[PDB]
């Protein structure tokens, strides 16, 4: 019941590669089962997914929430994990434990960390300016009109990337029409016709007004620049990119805040914080040992240990303020810990295919924000879904 285990890893960058391998004789060391990892290319790894848990898997694996999680369990392709979560599951929040589950409720994923999207801004420029942080879209709106009387870019915006501008269609979807809306047409159990996502377009119509112009041709690392460099007023998109891209120098200037409320029958209770963790393969051999492993993960100690060297992902786990995070991560801990639910960005909520669609489609809405492009949109989203979800 100890036995040695096996452990498939995408973490093959550097750090994380690293971080993992430290956590794992963290693991051993408490439980006493050995790990081996066997360490695969992170893109690979993604792209062989299917036919590896079909084939011989190791005992445990990384992957993260989300469609394909959901769609594996719903296969019968991995081991229900609810015996680990009876022991880890006072650690965890609803939204936690949500995220953790397949159509069928039982528990199929450890979760170990995540990072939000959120609003950006300088502190100081704030500060000078007199800007107060909006609550409401009404305020969020003044602000930015403010903001362009004063001759600043409200939103420095990008998409020459393709995934930037899936965030914000994210986030206008959860604060108009909710979370369990945005699952289902990230299922195709509502259709892109629907006119829930005509109020979407529509909101992003008036919000288009306000985002630096030339977007399409813009890379997200640029438009962060003009943030940085203040020359826009802020930025939405993910920490670990925002963040990540601020000298040492100015980073002690940025902050954040959650987008602000839209309809406040959903608050901002719901953010896109992507989150990684690890499965147990149906497949995978000596599951008993496997399974003390997660119970191992499953902990503040494991994320914090995990996390030492990681500055802008944060644990899930409640009450972590770990000694090495910065006020990012402090502040990202706080405010992923209030939402109901955490979504986890359209390219894990849904299929590859469905949201690589989207990437063209929205940037075509980009270019000409206008009723008749909507509708085209709407068409053609629909169309390619048929297709996908068949």
């Amino acid at each position: 019941g100890n036995g040695p285990i096996t452990f498939g890893s995408n973490y093959s960058d550097e750090a994380p590669k690293a971080a993992f391998a430290s956590l794992m004789q963290q693991a051993t060391t408490s439980t006493t089962v050995p790990v081996t990892v066997n360490t695969t290319d992170h893109n690979t790894f993604q792209n062989n997914i299917s036919n590896y848990l079909q084939g011989t898997p190791d005992s445990l694996a990384t992957w993260f929430a989300g469609y394909r999680l959901q769609f594996f369990a719903a296969q019968g392709l991995l081991t229900p994990i609810d015996d680990v979560w009876d022991k880890i599951g006072g650690t965890f929040n609803d939204a936690a434990k949500s995220l953790s589950k397949g159509l069928d409720g039982h528990y199929y994923l450890v979760p170990l960390y995540n990072y939000p999207w959120v609003v950006f801004y300088n502190k100081s420029v704030f500060q000078s300016k007199g800007y107060e942080v909006p609550a409401s879209w009404e305020a969020f709106i003044a602000l930015a009109r403010k903001m362009q009387s004063d001759g600043l870019v409200p939103l420095a915006f990008a998409d020459k990337d393709g995934w930037p501008a899936l965030g914000t269609f994210d986030i206008l979807n959860l604060r108009i029409n909710g979370y369990d809306y945005h699952i289902k047409l990230m299922k195709h159990e509502v259709p892109w016709t629907d006119p829930g996502v005509t109020k979407v377009f529509d909101q992003w119509r008036e919000l288009a007004a306000y985002q630096q112009k030339g977007a399409n041709g813009r890379t997200w690392q640029d438009a962060a620049k003009a943030l940085e460099n203040k020359q826009a007023g802020m930025m939405f998109q993910g920490s670990n990119q925002v963040a990540a891209n601020y000298s040492a120098k100015n980073l002690p200037d940025l902050d954040f805040f959650v987008f602000p409320a839209i309809n406040p029958q959903y608050g901002t209770d719901y953010m896109d914080a992507p989150t990684d963790g690890f499965i147990l393969p149906k497949k995978g051999k000596n599951a008993a040992a496997a399974k003390k492993v997660l119970q191992y993960i499953g902990t503040a100690e494991a994320e914090a240990a995990f996390l030492k060297t990681d500055h802008w992902d944060v644990g899930l786990a409640n009450g972590l303020i770990a000694p090495t995070y910065n006020d990012i991560q402090k502040k990202s801990v706080a405010e992923i810990g209030k939402c109901k639910s955490v979504s986890q960005f359209m390219e894990r909520d849904t299929v590859p295919d469905m949201a690589n669609a989207m990437i063209k489609l929205i940037q075509q809405f980009i270019d000409q924000p206008t009723p008749e492009t909507i509708a085209t949109v709407q068409k053609s989203a629909e169309d390619q879904a048929k297709t996908i979800f068949r």
